[PDB]
């Protein structure tokens, strides 16, 4: 069973329950066409790196939103479990209320179709997607399991794409807003090149 | 042909001439056995982002040198046409003497190896990938073309995977150094959530 | 993927890791050679008739154990959402202590070893399979999810297969312990068929 | 060939000749629709355990008919077999008259749609199925041969997949008429679990 | 799955649980190497043809057996079945005692085997094999359902293939033991046809 | 090529050139529908059994054509040599002028079509099958080599088949016309069975 | 099935009975290793052009002995035929007696190998090899029905071919014995096409 | 690739360039049809036997065309090698002109439809057809290269071919214009052997 | 991938991006339609021979355009390469301006399509194709790595195939421009030969 | 069947028929191992390109034997056709005697294996290849039939590579003998490009 995520592509469709705001809803990606959306796989509800990184996202949601962006997670547990674990303080490893999205992946399907299975453990590793408003696959983040994910780093590569996909202009290593652009083309290039170093 | 390129598993093999300090050398995945590899492709020499996230990994080598860490970029162009780049003034796109290796694959072998091949273009797409020392693959960070890379997240994941390497604890969203970390089990895991609280 | 068990042949091998007395352990099929086993699949923790039919089976273990004859549970759950099920008070749907080993099929692999496993919904049925003390399976009842199994009918049926397994008598409809069996011939059938109705 | 007996899925289609009331007729699943069935298959004609089966379903038939549910049986044996053990007096392990078709399966069709033929020794298991009034397979019991199943049991399982069609709550272990049920959702399902302590 | 009986191959193995002599015996065809053996199948005990044929050879089997010749009754009925139709009074179609061995066929492979197995109707038609104390296959008679065999022309067959297996000659139509025999050969031959004519 | 011929199917369809009347004429199974047929086919014209065989269906033809019955020979010799076989006097093993068509199979699909050919030899068996007016094939008789077919006894099998057709009562072993036959029904069996034999 | 018949390479092997003065015999290919062989396939006994074709070669046989060569006809006539057809008097299109063998083909596979059969008749069209003392295959004359043969062209074929054997030289069109042949080379060859001719 | 060549069957078609009376023309076998035609490959232009059998026909060639017959050779040579042979004089080995028609051979594919090609030398052997006026192939003589053909053989072949057409009869071995015919019938068969010879 | 180059084939079709007089042009070869075409491989910009060879054939363009002839070339690198290839001077191995279309075929379909790739290397050898107004493949160049091409010998095969198309006449080995033609019959073809000899 | 000719692979090996020295002999590639060789196609013996390119070689043959340098030519046609062409004067279109080898390949292997047969023509095109003296294809010329080669450019590529093998520098477009070649590599290159052209 092949990864349908493939950069440049539309994003491998996906539909599925997702706990919203303490309620089991259906969610699809299709519901996020006109925004940009953050989706990102964690392993096991009721563990370790991953509450830290759903509350990280959580917690600094209005960032995001700021920019026409929104935010799911989604892991191989139930919805019953996902409900359980926003129910569990998070004085015991638990989450506690949250303004992101749990989706559902049980069968097993979407974390197949983005290529974050893992077939020996049963569950993914911590792989991220950048999916712009067009439904396009931007970027691919896939971390081994015991090192989480930057909000920050996140946050710079929407503001990015946001940015290119604006002006056309192209975003130099190390761009934050207000960083200087290249324009992608052999003479027009040197506008940036002659003036920076 | 498939991605070779798993998260856990060896990196895949490979070898080619590099630029290495002006010259044409034969480079292996293997002569980096006992350091961390940060391996990464780019689209093409004469481009723009391209010498930026060159330079940027070139200028900051020492960050990495001084951890035990060593970096390798990669293109589909030929070794001429790396050193003709290199001999070419950074005020024109050019790198400017650069001591890091520039790998040349000429073949798409590795490229198609690392699952960073664009059929459709002819050369890779933004490809970044964290080597162990023990030649395991850790990290897969895949960017569309317009938007580069960053030596700062980089840096934060490579000394995130030493960490949890040495310590066998794991790290949460937005771990830097110096930050708290969890140790791996339902008991012991209190011992972050009642202190973070 | 086709279902492997198949009554008077050896049980399906499984292994996995289940939640024991409060801890993760590993747990094979074989550990119960020598003894009758009951091994019976249930869909999801954090849900409804799954608590009752764990508790009904744990509150009457020594049932079961007077007569050489262990009890294990299992899910899709992963052994952490099993653990904090366990942790959860019955008040809540939580199971509270429980003296049955919950086991994790994480990967669905048992499942789809034992044909329980339900495609569509990422999850097994109600599944119970009696396997005696050989490895062979005995016995196989399977219900859809509304409706839960009954300990008493289980004992029976235990009971029933380690009288026929002594004696080589067979057990007539609704047979219990005390009640009139047939010698399987032609011939000595008739002291049960003349002696009674 | 493989069973096509799932559980939510119509039961496999069948028809045949069945001796009801001392005679001939052809039986099709599709009688049955607008009643629950129950419909089981049994090893063989003039054996042991079998007679017992059928008698004590039989005999019972009223608890049943009651609870708009029928009754049909089933073996390989040929409708003349069927009939001379109907014309055989139970104290000879005959069935004498009985009110509950036997069904005929000389071809082994049906036995291998309900995947309760055994290829070694050219008749079926104790195999039980629970089919709805909307011709939907809900229960599957099989048995090793030596041991017979249970009027009680099955009557138990009938009148729980009727209260849960009906209210459509469900039945926690051990579930007879009159005991509590419960009301399957994360909130609703505590008006139970707050009241069973 | 093909009928493997080839007249003058050797006779496709078979064996098999019989009623011999009110007794459950396994009977193979190699029990019979060095006599010649009839072995027939017939449709279904309790039925109406049948209960007659195998009677008329009954009846007269020491016609065989004073020329080295066994008889061997088969259908697809179970060993339980014939024992039963054994001791059903022959005044109800039953057979009463009988010499016979009838071989049990539960599993359709011997009939199959012999290519006179009814897909359509689940048992055999009338088929009736002369196999020689070599264990090849002689004669082959297959009747349509409604017409039973002769004893006589059974016996003058066998009688006619034991005579050519002793003499270099050959039995010419409608011939029974004392009838003129003709020598194979084109000068050879002429004492048989002049004379005749 | 596997053989076509099955009981109760229609018999194989064939044609071929036949010496009738001293003629070459083409000859058609289909010319035959309204009557019964045997049609058999023999080894070798200017063999031993074979004159015999043809000679006595021949000599005795009114006791076939006064049951509106035919009677047809086939092997795989040219017609040219069935002629120069009924040229040849009886006492020299010819057939002398003959009332049955001699068919002439030399491409052996009509003998591989009734699967009589004998690939090793280039000839048939000695194969004879009972076809009725309906052209529905109803008795297969194949004789090795050795031994001739009776005249008796394919009358007796013709007469048989043509009273089951006419009665619906069925034939019991030995049944000549006159002799007592049974009533195909578990009930109306008794007529025979009791007192009647 | 093909021909295995070729020019230069070794006569297709054959084996089978013949009718060699009025005698069954088993007659191989390889018995005529040492001598030249005219092998020669014919239509069918008791026709028309078959016997003349037989008898012309067989009269002058001796012109065939006094050159070392021998001849077969064969047909897929039985060897029963055979004999009849020779104890048939030529003024009946008989053959009377015969020195040349008349080899049996029932089976067709000698035919089959010497491309000579034809599946739509049964039998061989007028087919003649020439097959030389060391058994390779010299000369292929295929006829269509109607037309017979030519000893004098067949005895023609047979010396030239003798005669380049021993002479290695060439023989022009229209050779009989005696006549100027040519040297096979460049120079060699104006012997005979200068000044001569 | 096979050979196409059937007796009775039409003549492979075929076409390509030939050389006739000095010119380049395409021809086609349906050029033929109205007139039969004797068509022969020889081996190699420029070497031996093979100049003399064109002379040979070209000579005669009248005695073909007052029996409304053509002639055409053909081989693997190409036209320009066909021209150069015709204008080398008879006496260095050439043909000298010539009123046949050489056809050419480039691609093998009409000699391979012929079955005359010799896959490991390159070119054709000695092979001849007699195709009738309505284009089927009546006759087949194939020669190993050393030994050349018979312009009067081929005459009595066309003219046997001609008179079977005509009256319909059949030509005895050794059969010249004039000579006793046969009538294909086994009555009208006595008028030639019998009295007669 | 197999080579579609086929000499009186049309050319493989290809398109790309081409370095036009300093600016980046999507280039095909239907665009050269109605003129000749040199299309030609080199194997790596910034190497040794190839800047020579573009430039051999950049300097005499003049004697190509005044016979209705373009010249294109080709190599693996990028169109940025080509550019700055194009931007580097002479002196160090550069191109300077140009006025020759560099083609790019970083996906490597053209070469291959070409024939002219070297799996092993990355890139293609020295591959030159003479393509007609019509778009028909006249001529295949192909030299090993470390030999270049000649201008001269190109410009006289372009000469040739324009003149050989124009006339009906060939061009013989060595041919000019003013030499002499030969007209490509048997008989027209002797006014070159008397001639010149 | 696809070409075996690669550049820089060893040359498909091949052995034929020559015509040396006006006499058929044996030739192999391997023949000229140690010595340069040119080995060339041509279409057909006797036609009008073709003599001419025999003749400039053959009368040119010193400027290749006085550098270690073989020529041999092949075509199609046969030895004796070939023969048959030496002897024919050169104002005939002959070749009159002549000193290079003329190799035959009527079966076409050889052309084949160099890729060079017309399949719709049955000869080959203009295909000439230079091997050298380690067997190794160094370059391949193929014209289009109207167009010969030319001896001159020829010789310049034997001798460009013979210059290449021996000093391992690399020849510039048309490098002719005593002309300026580079030095392969990105430094020593900068002798040849600077004010050296
Ligand atoms: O350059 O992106
Ligand atoms: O009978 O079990
Ligand atoms: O008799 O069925
Ligand atoms: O003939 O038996
Ligand atoms: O020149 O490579
Ligand atoms: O010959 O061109």
């Amino acid at each position: 069973h092949l990864s349908k995520a493939k950069i440049s592509k539309p994003a491998p469709y996906w539909e599925g329950t997702a706990v919203i705001d303490g309620e089991f809803k259906e969610l699809k990606l299709t519901d996020y066409r006109g925004k940009y959306l953050v989706f990102f796989f964690y392993p096991l509800d009721f563990t370790f790196v991953c509450p830290t990184e759903i509350i990280a996202f959580g917690d600094r949601l209005e960032e995001f939103r700021s920019i026409n962006t929104e935010v799911v997670a989604c892991s191989v547990d139930s919805q019953f479990t996902h409900l359980a674990w926003i129910n569990t303080p998070r004085r015991q490893g638990g989450l506690g209320p949250i303004r992101i999205p749990l989706l559902s992946d049980l069968t097993h399907q979407i974390s197949k179709d983005y290529g974050v299975y893992l077939e020996d453990s049963g569950h993914t590793l911590r792989g991220l997607f950048i999916i712009d408003d067009k439904g396009i696959l931007r970027q691919i983040t896939l971390n081994d399991l015991p090192v989480g994910r930057s909000v920050d780093e996140t946050l710079r590569l929407v503001q990015a794409f946001q940015y290119t996909d604006k002006h056309g202009e192209v975003c130099p290593a190390g761009w934050k807003p207000g960083s200087e652009t290249i324009i992608p083309d052999p003479a027009g290039k040197l506008k940036y090149f002659d003036k920076l170093n």
